């Protein structure tokens, strides 16, 4: 009812949308892993009549479930989707994509990680992100490689008509006590690539984390507390 979806409201299969902007929405699904259910971020982006997304559902399933909510709350064909990390909340869901007519893209790092580890592989490879700093254009957002953090490929998004700064994993929301799932993550890097978000991004006006509520550029600073906390 217009409350930030959370984890016990979606039951695993059901995606909702939540409109952060003009043009600008996330979307919310939920998966079990391990034995323990949680929720995971996505980003949609209007691209004149089409739509641009960021990161799948987690999963087959939850993805084609993404792509029936957003033909029934917006109307527009999703034509491009770009996944942020190898992970399967990034990248599960991108082979019922690329039957559904939409291009799939990911760094050279995510691709290659993503084959040697058993994930879907989005099929095009983004170059011009290798080295930390780094930013390419893609339909109406900026692509922007941190450096290492949640994990060594992770990406993060602007959107410069609203000044929305999609984190993904490598930001978490002000409730976290944790780093999350640091399997693949560098902790010591973490930091440094969250300065580095933070001097590229001054004027972002809502962050949003890869799990978990949006907020303000506090998400960020918030993350490279609880990280240095964690590796402590
Ligand atoms: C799919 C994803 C994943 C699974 C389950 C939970 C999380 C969480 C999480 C847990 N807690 N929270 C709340 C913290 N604010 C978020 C995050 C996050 O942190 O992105 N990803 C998660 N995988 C699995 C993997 C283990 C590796 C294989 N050995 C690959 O690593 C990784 O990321
Ligand atoms: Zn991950
Ligand atoms: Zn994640």
């Amino acid at each position: 009812s217009g409350e930030y979806p959370t984890v016990n409201e979606i039951p695993v299969g059901e995606v909702r949308l939540y409109q952060i902007a003009d043009g600008v929405w996330s979307h919310i699904a939920t998966q079990s892993f391990d034995g323990a259910v949680y929720p995971s971020n996505g980003l949609i982006v209007r691209d004149g009549d089409e739509l641009l997304l960021i990161d799948t559902a987690w999963g087959a399933k939850n993805t084609a479930a993404l792509l029936a909510e957003i033909e029934k709350q917006i109307g527009l064909p999703v034509t491009r989707a770009v996944s942020t990390h190898f992970h399967d909340d990034r990248v599960g869901g991108v082979d019922v994509l690329r039957a559904a007519g939409v291009a799939t893209y990911a760094s050279p790092s995510t691709r290659r990680l993503a084959e040697a580890e058993g994930n879907e592989i989005p099929t095009h490879s983004l170059e011009g992100l290798s080295s930390s700093g780094d930013a390419v254009r893609f339909g109406p957002v900026e692509l922007f490689y941190p450096g290492a953090a949640h994990s060594t490929d992770n990406l993060v998004v602007y959107v410069p008509s609203a000044n929305v700064l999609y984190g993904g994993c490598a930001v978490h929301e002000l409730s976290s006590t944790s780093a999350g799932n640091v399997a693949d993550a560098d902790l010591a890097e973490w930091p440094t690539s969250v300065e580095r978000i933070q001097k590229h991004y001054p004027e972002a006006e809502v962050v949003i984390p890869g799990h978990g509520l949006p907020g303000g550029l506090d998400l960020l600073q918030h993350t490279a507390n609880v990280v240095k906390a964690h590796k402590n």
